[PDB]
DNA sequence: AGTAATCCCCTTGGCGGTTAAAACGCGGGGGACAGCGCGTACGTGCGTTTAAGCGGTGCTAGAGCTTGCTACGACCAATTGAGCGGCCTCGGCACCGGGATTCTCCA
């Protein structure tokens, strides 16, 4: 759904289920609302938008 | 070592329908229940006798307790196969339909 239509705006995701599968890459801003103590899952998360085939700069 | 997210699983809850089971109406029948008469069978009282109960005497079987030990079960470690969990299939039992036999009830 979130990949298919641009009216949806934002994807509320959990850190450990979310971060880690399939690409996002239409959107282009990652927010932390809270952040992972292990960095590594931060960086899965914030690389579920920073993709191949990612549309513009990730913020 | 702790506490919270993640994910399996299995129980509860809701929605739809479909139809089979529960509810409702009504006539009548026959079974519940009150009433009557009799008669025989059970409670009562008496005189009879029978043996249960008590106080007393005698014996020995065997219940109850101690001693001594060795035969039998508790405990452990290594071995293995009998018994359980999972998968498969085919044949027994149900379920249906249809015609045949039985049973019931009013004539």
């Amino acid at each position: 759904d979130f990949q298919t239509r641009p009216e949806i705006f934002i994807f509320l995701l959990s850190t450990r289920a979310g971060g880690l599968g399939i690409n996002l890459t239409t959107a282009d801003t990652v927010i932390f609302y809270d952040s992972d103590w292990n960095p590594t899952i931060d960086s899965q998360a914030m690389d579920r938008a920073h993709r191949l085939g990612q549309t513009k700069q990730v913020t």
